[PDB]
Parts: structure tokens; C-alpha cells; sequence
């Protein structure tokens, strides 16, 4: 029965959106130009220790415009896209809801394992069947959240030469640190990781390496172990790739925080008909570069086909497990909204049955080999919120504010038609500030913005967006985060202590970045205009469009001349149209500051706003309302030109324009 | 509804343009009859090295006008066409619009190198059998790029034979270099060239020439790596011109300046069957003619190869890569920038999977063996700017003066007849002058200055017309050139940054080279009529024409008498109106000043232009408003005569006068 | 809605084209009586080594005619069809198009051996289905070529009897060769034999001879190797024959160029139940003329067992095998173009699983029993090669030529009506000639000669024809020859230095034998009339359709009266038909010399042209147009006689003259 829903839906079937596949492919060969700390300048000399939590691989991006017919020179402007590069979050939460995390059937493992036990004449108990649906099921997820994590820190240490680097391993195993000391990678304030070399387990009878080891008799008793079970052949045991992998898993997952390695125990055992190889900790440096790289690949080949052969959940999963160091950074002032409510990824403790005999499946483009792994997982996350946001400016700019008489009045008591009413929340400041979850969890199960995010999610990914939107609902719906009155300047990473309080103390809940960005990828894009190219605009509709509420971002003709011209084209009168009582013509900002406008003025004493070319903030909700203005121009018919803009941003891909919108 | 529009149009359809073939078979073939600076005299022999940014090919071609009638001879004058042939500049950009960059499609690449990735490959990796992650973009752009540079570096050698002598290879190189000294060519003060010895670039173990190499065999490992790759038989690879061609083209891409470099690595790296074949690193006199010409033909093929076999685009981005080094070299005093704002191609990092096994097609004559490459890329380019210089003054000269105390919100005042509203601005010149692009854009975008552009680009070059046309506009669009007060002073290849100053402070900045030559080779030409044969002319009536806003070009009956006598011809006088009342007449010249006329006299000392003879600035508005004149008749006849006016061109095309044109009948 | 194409379809389907096997059967039991060397003549004693690439079995056939009511006596010409005899080529490209190589399926392999493991108890891991699929694919291709090229070297050997042969095998181990000499039956300029005496590998633990051997043990572990498994029964690999003929294929394979050992390793691994018989390297003579029998016997079995017993792919490969010694020479000037351009196969390396207990069929009739294998198998490569020239002159001459002013002017310049506009190309000679590759691809491609090419192979061989079709476009679309302008002389095999300029420079690159071959075998013909028996000309009208671009070879009155009348029996004068200006008709030759005839003249002194009898050369494009013409005899009526040919060919089979044509 909604018309405007029924219009978006109607638009985004006629166009489809961009397959994810365009966009990962765009990025796997992608060289980063800066990588000069957010808020300054790269040092000299690079530091011998990853510390200061500020670094930012910073990918710019150029938009310049020109007013066709005029001698003015407009500055260029600059799209800051920041993708943070040392900073330690947590992405895990034992908490799921129906279609979160599901259960890899165990269809094609099974009859293997059961026809090798037959072949090798071990006495087992029970039909392996019922013992698998009961005993263990199959969640292989954590091991590939490892690996993720372990390919992150390889890209962090890589891209952040710290000017006597040692190897992979070398900064990963803690040799020669102090018992308090922190891993040479990750050494900072408020890190993310436990202190200290790592230390190996005793060395018990049988030990296929850093895990339980069990071997298979002929006529001998066969009893498995608790955690999980992956069945090889004997040639690969032997092989010292396997092992070094394993040990590299090993290592990483115990060096996340100590309270999470009692919660999600590494618990593997590999069994086998070889005898028990015994763990070969590797103690000084003995775990080369090739050899790495080695470990790397056979260590995906095991995980692959853990997966059912599916390449698509596993690399969801391994880029899952990066964002705990590789985020995308917002652009706007109070950030660190949409980002902080969309990373958690449901969990379940690793167990089950696996068998691998050998690869079958050749996966191309693996994650770990694309130029730089933390920049692709970045911007598929970048991906995911650009949608979020898409959906959630759907119907408004979702303000919150800080009035003090709060209670006296109900909403809808400041914000004008411009806000759609229904959309603005307010709160008094003695109490501490709210939490995003409450209002975020109900702006998602709004039936309008459910049956579009649904679709666009669909069209992105395919048959895999169930996960994923199943997996955004559940975190949104979980946040602990709190929508702090502070300001965060757009200089830094972390909010610093002493800024100052936002603007008018309102806090808009929807941006995350600019649009922009979403238009070149081919995503789909919110209610603003795309800047691409020629533009007709007309000040005098355009502006009156302003004063009704609209953003002055769709409004091109005052962007341009915000200080170039508006002193001399166009004046602001009281409406004098009928023979009624005058009255003295008033608009409202943000903060219910109503100003009267009683003589006519130029437009620029009247109304002030900084000029950022026209790369202007998207819903900063400038004019609530305005009643009783005029607006007529005093320039001889030269307030009607043309302006023409170029957007030549780095990561455009194939689907250029083409994704669908709200305002063509 | 637009009468002119739909005339032109119609017209167009009647006499086709020429495509460009013709162009390419008059040009291709023709040697340089003299090659010497711009201003001056060439020396007794050749420099070292090519250090003059100014030599130049130039074409003569001139104008005699014969009549009876006149006092005395007049002069020829010598309209000659120039190529810098010399000075280097950018054409690559990243910006980029629809239609500015097209991928090719892989639909022939894939089959094969799947059925030969599927079973050369140790069975333990798994089968791929998938056919769908081979989808990595193609846009094999930059290798033509790189080629036509490496063919400029030839012509320019060759054509500007220096004294002591080098084998090309050996000059590309450069081994016996000084620690930073500039390449044997190229060293001059503008030249951009990465300076120094090349350098080799390392000892590795899977080496293949310049670039990557790796095999898929049983007992190894594959992972394709991130660039391109171009999957070749074990037959060629380890052939001997393959090598060369590669050596060659990494050499080329270590030239160009060192930023540019780092913004689109050398990507390339090759994958087969068979054993790495050790990179040899020609060095002190490997390669010789012979073999650097053959090394060439394969590259060729190879490029073919990887285009889809299309070889119009690919002789496109060759000509547009070669038009670094050659191109045409302004006529007017202006200052030659219609060019600056049309050279520019935009590119992406090459990358792709691509397959060579054979030829597949075989083209008669390819652009590098043609006589001298450059001059054929340098008119390719020329034959174009003619158009698009049509295409502008379809409305008017479009002038752009400079006032003082101009308004800083619009710059759009009336000039008068002649000059349609539209067009005219105006600047304040101690400000920074304007961007320039603000003007183009706003020319290049209405519906009748659009669709001629469509229609006649589609006539030269046919189906792959869009592509050129496309990128054309995106030069337009980012073109950071300005306007200056200064002037190129017919002798020079840029403005001698001193006290060069306007005669009248304004700049035409629709005009780039005279339209005869536009005439003379068949595309479209505008305004201006052809002057090639007898012609009946008035000037009782051409004068009219001419002081209610005309261009003496058009009016050849004045010229010819400019001060041949035309004095005791006609007179003004101010006007006879008989009734209402004797008011006096005036008219205005391209400057502010309005001197007026009272009584009858000579025309010779009212007006009183320089006279070059048949061959007047075309678009210089020399008279813009003129109310109350009569032009007498002062002798009986004397003023209704004939005059034959010859003009021969060495590039006299095929269908030389028989091209659309819209000029007044 | 070609009617031309329809006509010939046709035709084709009411006369059906000779079935293989009658050219199979009627070469069993040829046997050869010309030995002599292309160029000039035995020599008293034969050499003691096998050194001038020039040699040749020639196959003699005459043909002779007669002028009936004449006492006029034309001497009888010779259709010299020649085979090459010592030289080597490659016919290997590991590039194939989808149909080019097929794998023969497993299906009755893997079950005896899942059975016989079952039998012995061994402990095998994982169901051999999977690892057969993914493991290891069935491509026997390989071990069938190196078997023709071994029975190719045998054939050589035998027919040229080096002064003192040693045996098969003693020429082959290279016994006492000095470590640069040359093997003794390929000793001369560009061979393409790895020289010096053949090094057996070390004597490892386990060994079935030349390769490894892997024994399967009760109640104890089986894995197999990496290349090809031969499981046999035990009571084979104790035997002599098996031995010496595993022996003989891997000396066969350590004698191919050094290149193609490292692209194709002859990797083989007899699975059985012995005990490992040890290789026994034959050192000292030891392998008697029927000893060696035996061996090939016995290996040709284990071949067909191993191809499924199929008879017909093996049979297509074997061949295959043996052109890399014995090719079909052309038979005109500006040759080795066809041959050279349809010889590859498309090729996998050897790998996969095979059984062999007993033999299953027995082909009565093996290719290595015949008299003698090298024309054998020569002759079926002429047929391919004879079917693609009828295939391609359907339409025109297909000349190419080397015109300076190449590029002012467009093709079909030169070429009158005679060449089929279309069918004429050019290119000037200041670059190097252009590789025949770019030519023959787009012609093949044409619809109209695919989709009769298709019925005439399909015709030929039968359900196996798809393999050859597809095997022969790839070769063609992958060819390196450049059509090189200088001249062969017929009377060479490989091309000598500074041999002559072409007639005109123009390359024709349809014709490699006289079509009369073609009719005598029955298979497709071109647009040739068959040289048969009595003819009734009429030299008037035949004249005057040689002057309308039609080949000479179609007029017999002409050729047969070349130099014995066409002095005294018609004369050539300008036609003065019409009241308008005269005018002195022309006509022009094949290098645009354009001839003017002004006075009427015998025709004799008007044009010439050498007499070769009745056999001249078919596609000689002689006259391309002429205009303004006409033709009146001088005899009182004598000039509509008739002729008698007799065309006594070796080589005539059941078919004799029923196949198809285009102008009968």
C-alpha cells in the first residue's frame, strides 16, 4: 500500500545492483600510495615497535568542479577514504539468533572415515552416524577466524616496516621478549594481545605437533577424543608444511587475550596411521619466508576443504577474523556509529569429524595472496555498512539530541517537517547518555527498511546473504556501545580525551561516510544526488527546495557559489502577497534557534555556512523550517549557469552509475 | 526546430565526409622534403644530441592571386603547415567517463588457457574445471601505449639524423651514460625522460626476459600472479625476436618520468610449459637493425594477438602513445592551445589473462612501417583538432577580451553582430587568468554543437567512432591550461616567456590553423568560403556584408584591392536619409574606441587594414558595430570585375573539394 | 540458400565416398620397387650410415595418351607421387580446442582392480572411484605414440639396407657410439635424435625393468606412485617378451630430442603380486630378430587392452606416431604447405590406472605386421591431406601474391574473374612473408567449407572422424610456416639455399597433388574432370572457356594438341562484331601483363605454355581475363576429334572412379 517503497523496489529490480564479485576483483591488486599517520606526518626514520595506535593506509581521492561561463577558480577538494591499520577490537560473542550461525552438514566426511576405519581393521563402537549427530557436531568455524587473524597480522607487520624487521614468526612466537614485555606487533596502549613469549605444551607420549595425536591399530581399540578429529593420510603427517601450519595456528590463538582462551579452547587432534611424529616446536629462527608462504597454502587447502568445498563462508569467516585489525574509519564528527554496531559474528566452540585425503577444488584468488589482505577484508565491511546506511536514510536523517527539558515536552517538539516525525529522539543530559542498541534495534524491524535491506543483501551476495543479513541483525541487535554527547574532530582514531561537545549537542545516527563512495562501487545509494558530471541548476528553486528541510547537498548552484557569489545574485524579503497583517518572516536552525528576518538582506548576512567546496556534510540538517520568505535575484539573468564535476576516485569499478537510487 | 541546424545536417548527408583511409594513403608514403628549426637556419651539420626543442618538419604550400583591374602585382603568400617533432608532453590521465575506456572481452582467451591450465598441473592442487575465477579485467591498454612510444623514438631519430651516430637499441639503453645525464635523444630543458643508465633488474631464479616467469608442472607449484599474464606455447618463448620485444618494451617503460612510472607499474609477467628461459640483458651491441625491426613485427603480431584482433583501437592508442614526441604546431599568434585541451587519453593499469598461439589476421600495412610513423600520427591528430576547430565556430568567432573592473559574478556582455549572445566574455587581466575549461565545456555540450560533432566524427572514422570521440570530451572536461597575454610570434614552439603583448588584449580561442588546409583534405569546414578559382564579387555589397558584422575572409573582393587603388573606388558617407532628420554614422573596432564618420571621403584612410594579401586572420572581428553608412559608388564599374585566385598543396587529398561545408553562398 | 553448396551436399549423400578400409586393404601388400634418391641415383653400395636427408621410395604410376584418327604419338608422362624416407619433423603440441583430446573412460579398469586389491588383503586407503577421478585421469595417448615411432624407426631401417645392419635393437641402444656420434639410422644435418649411447637409470630396490615396480603385500600398506599404474597378472611380469618390449619403448623415449624428456617423462609403475624382477638392462647383442617380434606382439596387445579395445584411436595414434619419420612429398613448386600445416596432435602427459590379465580381442590385421608400417601409414596421411585441398579449391585458385604497390591499391587489383573475388590477397615485399597460419584459419572457418568438410570426413571414417576433424582444425589454427617466397624445384625434399623466385611471386596455397590420385582413391574430388577414357573435345568452345579464367587441366584438346597442331588448326583474331570503333583486344596473364592481340596470328605465337603431356599443373590460374576475342578454325573440320587416356595407377582400389566431384 506504500507507494515510495513500492517505487524503490519497483527501481532496484529494473537495476540490479553490483555483484560482490566486480568489487573484490577491483581491489586484489591494489598498490596503497600513504600510509602517514592520521593526524600528522610519517617520522624520519620508521619506529623498531608498532605503537602508537594512530597509522592510517590512506587512499585518496580527488572531486575538483568548474562554473561553466565564470572566471572563478574553485579550490579542489579532497574524498580522505581512511582505513585504520593499528588498533585492536574484538569481533566474537557466544550469542546467536535462529539464522546466525548454521551447521556444515557432514554428508561427504562421514563414509570416508567409516570406509578407512573398515580398511584398517580398528575395532570402533556404535555406527559412526548416530555417535557424529550427538557427540560432535560440525562447527568448523574458529579455525578459520585463526587464519584470518594470523593473515591480518602478517599484512599489519608487513605494510609497517619497523625498520629491523625479523620474520613472520620471529615477531609472532615472542622469542627474546620480556616476561612483561608486549609482541613486537601489537605494543601499545589498550592493545588487544597477550604479553610475553608463548609457551609450548609438555611433551606428552603422542603429539602430532602443538595437538593431541591418535593412531589407528589393526585389531586394536579405537576410542576419539573430545574436541575434533581430522583424519589424513599418512603422507601428509610427515610433511613439514602441514606442521608449520598447524604450529602457526597454534601460536596465534594463544596470544589473543587470556580470558578468551578459556572460552573458545583450541581443542584438534589428528589421527592418522603413521606413528606419532612427536611436536617439533620450532625454537630459533627456523621458519623462512618460502617456508611460511608454504605453511600458508597448504594450510588453506586443509581449511577449503574442511568447508564442504565452499570458498565463500570460509572467506566471510577469514575476513571476518581481520576486521579485528584492518577497520574502515568514518568521516563525519560524531563517527564511530554504524562501524561499532555492525562486527560481531555469532560463535560456536570448534568440534565435529573432517577427512582429508587431498585438494579438490582449486581456489584461484585465495584471500591470503591478494597485494594486501587487510585493504580487500576493509572494504568489504566498508561494503556492508555503505548498505546499512543506504537503508537506514531511507525516510529522514534520524537525529538525537540533548534538551534539557526533555520530559515537559514530547518529541516532535524541535524538529520542523524537515525530520520526519517519527524519527527524532531526545533525552535529558542529567542522566548518562543512551544506548545506540535501543534506538538502532528498532529502526531495523521496521517493515519498510526490513523488506529493502533483505532484497538489497540478496542481490549483493546470492544465495550467501542469508548469513549475512541473519548475522548484521544479531550484532546490531547486541551493542554495548552508548552515544557518548562528545565530539570526535576527524583528526584522530580514537576519541581523545577533552574534546569538545558537538555540535548543537545533536547527534545524527545514520552517516557513516559519504555516499560518494557508495555511487562509484555501484551500491546502492541513498537519497542524495551523485556529483558526476554537467549539472543545470536554477538558485532560486533550488534554494527555496533548501528551506523546506531538503539537504543542501542535492543543492549544487549554493555549493558552488557559497562564497564565490550569493552577495550579489540573489536577496531574501519578507512576503508581502496579501493584504493580511505582515509579518516579520522567521527560519529555524537545528538548535530551535528561530531567526526573524525582518528587512531584506544578501543572502550571505542572512544565512552562513563553511564552504567545503561541494563535498558538503550529507544530512547535517541545516534549516528545520522557514515560514514566510521570498527570494528574488538582482543579477541582470546570469543566476541560471551550468557547473560540470569530476569524481576520478581510485577504486571506481565496472558498475561506474549504474546502481539504482532514490532521486534520479 | 533549428533552420541552420537541419540545413547543415542535410547538407552533411548529401556530400559525405572522406574517411580517413584517404588520408592515410596520401600521407603514408612521403618523405620529408626539409626539416629545420622554427626560427632560424639549420647548422652546417647536425649536434650530438637533439637539444633544440624547436626542429620542425614544415610543408610548404602557398596562395597566388591574379586579377586585372588593380595598380600593381600583389604578393603569394606561403601557408605552411609545422610538426614540433621535437618537444616532449604528457597524453595519459586517470580521469575517466563512459565511453573513455572500454575492457575487452576474454571470450577467446579462456577456453584455451583453461584446457591448458587443467592438465599441465600437479594432480594434488584439485580440478578446476570452473571456468569462471579466470574473470580478472581486461584492459590491455598501456603495452599499445608503450609500443607507439618506442616507435616515436625511432622516427625521431631517424628523421633528425644526428652527427655521431648510435644503434637505436644502444641509445634506448644507454650503457655508456654518465651518472645522471640525459638519453642520446631527448636532452633538452623540457625533457622528461628517466636519465641514467638503464638498469637490469635483478638475478632471480624463474626469469623470462625483463619480466615474471612461472610453470605448471607435475612437480611444482602454480599461483597466478596479480598483474597480467600472457600464456604462451613453449615454441615461442623460447624463440629469440620474443625476447628482444620484451627487452625492448621494458626499456621503453624505464624512460618515462619516474612518478608517472610508479603510477602504472610494468605488470607484465608470462606463464608456459617449459623450462625458464634465463633473461640475457642485451648490453654494448647485442641488438642491431635487423633484429630490433623483426623484434618489432613480433611485438606487433603479439599486440594483435591480444586486442581481439581488432587493430582500430590498437592503432588508435599507437597513434595516441606516438603523439607524445609529433604534433601539429599552431598558425596564429594566439598562442596554439585548441590543442593543449584534446590530447589526452585516459588508461588504466593493464591487467588480464591473454593467449597467443598464432597470428590470426594479417594487415597489409601496419602504422609502424609506414616512412616515418611520426608524421602520420602528427596529421591523424591534425585532422581531428580541424574538425573539432569546425565544429566551435559553427556560431561564431567566440572571443574572450579583457576589461578592467569586470564584474566577479558574471562575465557575459554583448559585443554586437557577429557575435551571438552565447558567446563573448570577458575578464578582469590583473586577476589570475581563467581556467579555459570553462569555456569549452559549456561550447561542447548544446544540441548543435553536439550533434555535427557526432555526425561527422561518425563519417570519418565509422564504427569505431564513439571511443574517439568519448575521450575527446573527457580531455575537455580536466584540462588545467589557461589563457595568457602573450603571443607565439609564428616562430617559435611556446611563448617566449618575456613581453609578448595582444594587439587589442583579447583572445579567439576558436581558431587553431587555417581552414584551407580543412578544405583541402575534405573534412568539414565552417564559416569561412573556399578560395580556389574564379569568383564574381561586389563590393558595393561585399563592404556592406562586411561592416554589419563580417569577417574579411569571406569578403576576398576587399583584399585583393586592399591598397591596390581601392581608395578612388567607394566612398562613405554618413547617410541620405530624406525625411526625419541628418543624423551622423559611427562604427566600432574590436577595441572600446567608437571614431566616427561626418562627411564623404575615401574609404583608404577611415578603415585603412594591413594587408597580407589573400590571407586574412579568418575569426578576428575587425569591425564589430557600424549604424548610418551608404557607401558610394564613385566610378562606373570598376566594381564588378573577376579575379582567380591558385592554391596548391603537396596534401592535396583524393576527394580534395567535394566535402560538407556551410559557409555563406 | 547457396545453391552450389546444396548441389554438392547433395551429390555427396547419393554417392557415398570410399569407406577407409579399402585404402587400409589395399596397401597391406604393396611392395616398393623404386628406392632411389629424390634428386639423383642410387649409388653402387649402399652407405654404412643413414646420412642424405634426400632419399625416397618412389611409387610409380603412368599415365599416356592417344589421338584417335591421328598418326600423331604424345610420349607417356609420369605421376612421380613421392614419399619422404629419412627426415625428421615433430608432429607433438600440447595445445588443444575442446574436442581435440578426449579421455577414455575407466569403466572396466577400476572394478577388476578394486577387486583384485580386495583379493590380496591389501590396505588401500580411501574408494579407488574418487582418487582415480581427482588423482589421476586415464590419458594412455603417449605409450601409443612412442610405440609408432618405434615401429617407424624399424620400417626405416629395414628398407635402406646400410651395408651392415645390426638389428633392430643394436641400432637403437647405440652400442659402441661414441659420445658425440650420432645414432646409426639418424646421422645427418638437423635430425632431431638425442645422441651418443642411452644411459639406463640406477638399479634401485624394486624394479620391473626401466621403470618402477611396486609389489602388493597381504595385510600390509599400498600406495601408488604419481605417474601411470599397470596393474597385470603375475604370470606376465616374469616373461621375456613384456620385459624386452618395456625395454625397447623406454630406449625409444630416451632417443627424442632432449627438449621433450622434461615435458613428457615417460612415467610408468607395474603393480603385481611377484617379486620385484630386477631390471636386466640388455647389454651385449641379445635381442634377436624374433625376440624383438615377440616383444612388439606382445606390446601391441598390452596397447589395445589398455585403450579400451578400441583398434581405432590407437590405430589413429600409432600413425601419428610414424609421419615423424615418413611424410607424403607435394608434387608441385612452391610446396610444404598443406602437410606442414596439418600434421600436429594435441597432446596430455601419461598418467592414470590400467589392468591387463588376458587379451580380450585379436585384431587380425595390426598395423606393424604389414609389409611395410612407413606407407602405411604415409598413405593415410595423403588422404587427409587430399580431402582438405578439395575442401578448399571449392571456390577459386586461392592465390596470394607480392605486389610492391600493395598498399595504394585494395585486393582483387590484379586478379580478374579467374580468382574469385574474395579469394586474392597481397602484401608487399619490404616486410617478411606472413605466416599461412592467418590465411588458412579464416579459411576454413567459412561456413560453406566446414559444412561439407564435416560430411566428407564423417563419410571417410565414420563415428571416429570427429577426433581427426577437430585434431586437424587445431593443427591448422596452430601452424608456425611462413609462406616463403622462393622456390622448391621439385626435385629436392627440404629447401635448397639459393634456389629461384617463384613464377610471378604469386603463391598458390591450395594445391599438394594431382587430383588424379584423389579420383583413382575414390575419396573427394575438386572441380577437376577425371582423366579417364575416351573424351570428345571441341577446341573452339573449350579455347574459349579457358579465356574466361577457367584451369587448362579441363581441357583436353588443348593439352593434347599443345605442340602437335593449334598452328595450323585455329587462329586468334579481334572481334569486329558491332559498327563502333574497333578496338585491339587483350588479355591478361597471371602477373597483370596485359597483352594486346592486334593482327589475327596462330595461335601458337599468341600464347604459350610447356607441354607436360595431359598432366599440367591443375590450378596454374594461366589466363585471368581477356576481352574482345574470337576464335575460327583453319581446317577443314578436324579440330572436334577424339582422345584416348589411360591412367594405369598401382594405387587403384575398389572405388575406382564412384566418388563424389563438382563438375562431372
Amino acid at each position: 500500500s506504500n507507494p515510495r517503497l513500492t517505487k524503490v523496489l519497483d527501481e532496484m529490480s529494473k537495476k540490479p545492483c553490483v555483484n560482490i564479485n566486480e568489487i573484490r576483483k577491483m581491489i586484489r591488486n591494489f598498490q596503497p600510495q600513504f600510509i602517514q599517520p592520521r593526524n600528522g606526518n610519517r617520522p624520519n626514520a620508521q619506529p623498531r615497535t608498532v605503537d602508537s595506535f594512530e597509522w592510517v593506509v590512506r587512499i585518496q581521492s580527488t572531486v575538483e568542479t568548474q562554473l561553466l561561463g565564470a572566471t572563478n577558480t574553485v579550490p579542489q577538494q579532497t574524498l580522505n577514504l581512511d582505513i585504520s591499520f593499528t588498533d585492536d577490537s574484538t569481533t566474537i560473542t557466544p550469542a546467536s539468533i535462529p539464522g546466525s550461525i548454521s551447521m556444515l552438514d557432514n554428508s561427504r566426511h562421514i563414509p570416508a572415515i567409516q570406509s578407512m576405519i573398515q580398511n584398517f581393521k580398528a575395532r570402533y563402537l556404535g555406527s559412526l552416524q548416530d555417535t557424529a549427530q550427538l557427540q560432535s557436531p560440525q562447527y568448523p568455524q574458529l579455525l578459520a577466524y585463526l587464519f584470518g587473524q594470523l593473515i591480518a597480522i602478517k599484512d599489519r607487520l608487513d605494510l609497517f616496516r619497523p625498520s629491523n624487521p625479523l620474520s613472520l614468526a620471529d615477531a609472532l612466537f615472542g622469542f627474546t621478549l620480556a616476561q612483561n614485555a608486549r609482541p613486537r606487533y601489537d605494543d601499545h596502549r589498550h592493545a588487544k594481545a597477550c604479553q610475553g613469549p608463548l609457551v609450548i605444551p609438555a611433551a606428552t607420549n603422542s603429539d602430532c605437533g602443538p595437538c593431541g595425536f591418535v593412531q589407528i591399530n589393526a585389531n586394536q581399540g579405537l576410542t576419539l577424543p573430545l574436541g575434533a578429529c581430522l583424519f589424513v593420510n599418512p603422507e601428509t603427517v610427515n610433511d613439514q608444511s602441514f606442521q608449520d601450519f598447524l604450529w602457526l595456528i597454534f601460536a596465534t590463538h594463544h596470544r589473543m587475550p587470556n580470558q578468551m582462551q578459556n572460552n573458545w579452547p583450541f581443542s584438534l587432534n589428528i589421527v592418522s596411521t603413521c606413528a606419532a611424529p612427536g611436536r617439533q616446536a620450532p625454537h630459533a629462527g627456523e621458519l623462512t619466508d618460502e617456508r611460511v608462504r608454504l605453511a600458508l597454502d597448504t594450510g588453506h587447502r586443509i581449511l577449503l576443504s574442511m568447508f564442504n568445498d565452499d570458498e565463500e563462508t570460509l572467506r566471510y569467516y577469514q575476513r571476518k577474523g581481520i576486521e579485528t585489525m584492518f577497520r574502515p574509519c568514518c568521516f563525519y564528527t560524531e563517527g564511530g556509529l554504524l562501524r561499532k554496531a555492525t562486527r560481531y559474528v555469532s560463535m560456536v566452540p570448534l568440534n565435529g569429524l573432517y577427512y582429508y585425503n587431498g585438494a579438490t577444488s582449486y581456489v584461484v584468488s585465495p584471500i591470503h595472496t591478494d597485494a594486501h589482505p587487510g585493504i580487500t577484508a576493509a572494504i568489504e565491511s566498508f561494503v556492508d555498512i555503505m548498505v546499512l546506511q543506504a537503508v537506514f536514510s531511507f525516510s529522514g536523517p534520524k537525529v538525537v539530541a540533548a534538551k534539557v527539558n526533555a520530559s515537559q515536552i514530547d518529541a516532535a517538539m524541535v524538529f520542523g517537517p524537515a525530520v520526519a516525525e517519527g524519527d527524532g529522539f531526545v533525552y535529558d543530559p542529567l542522566r548518562p547518555a543512551p544506548p545506540l542498541s535501543a534506538f538502532y534495534t528498532e529502526f531495523i524491524h521496521r517493515p519498510a527498511e526490513q523488506r529493502i535491506f533483505q532484497m538489497a543483501m540478496s542481490q549483493i551476495y546470492g544465495s550467501h546473504a542469508p548469513l549475512i543479513i541473519a548475522n548484521v541483525i544479531n550484532s546490531i541487535h547486541n551493542c554495548k556501545t552508548k552515544i557518548v554527547n562528545n565530539k570526535l574532530r576527524a583528526t584522530f582514531v580514537r576519541r581523545p580525551p577533552g574534546a569538545p561537545h558537538l555540535k548543537a549537542d545533536t547527534a545524527i545516527i545514520n552517516r557513516f561516510h559519504d555516499p560518494e563512495l557508495a555511487y562509484a562501487l555501484g551500491i546502492l545509494a541513498d537519497g542524495i544526488a551523485p556529483l558526476d558530471g554537467s549539472h543545470e541548476y536554477n538558485v532560486l528553486d533550488e534554494l527555496d527546495y533548501l528551506f523546506n528541510g531538503g539537504d543542501i547537498r542535492n543543492c549544487f548552484g549554493l555549493n558552488a557559489l557559497n562564497t564565490r557569489g550569493l552577495g550579489q545574485i540573489v536577496h531574501i524579503r519578507p512576503k508581502r502577497e496579501p493584504g493580511k497583517r505582515p509579518r516579520r518572516g522567521f527560519y529555524t536552525t537545528l538548535d530551535g534557534q528561530v531567526h526573524p528576518v525582518t528587512q531584506d538582506a544578501p543572502l550571505d548576512e542572512i544565512y552562513h555556512w563553511r564552504d567545503h567546496g561541494n563535498l558538503t556534510r550529507p544530512y547535517s540538517c541545516h534549516i528545520l523550517d522557514s515560514q514566510g520568505l521570498e527570494f528574488a535575484d538582482v543579477s541582470n539573468g546570469r543566476s541560471r549557469g551550468k557547473i560540470l564535476v569530476v569524481v576520478n576516485s581510485p577504486l571506481k569499478t565496472c558498475a561506474a552509475y549504474q546502481g539504482p537510487s532514490f532521486a534520479p
